[PDB]
Formats: C-alpha cells, structure tokens, sequence
C-alpha cells in the first residue's frame, strides 16, 4: 500500500 498524491493506494 502506497500514496497517490492525497489518497491511499494498494
């Protein structure tokens, strides 16, 4: 799990 921009990503 990691960021994208301002949201959480997995």
């Amino acid at each position: 799990c990691t960021w994208e921009g301002n949201k959480l990503t997995c």
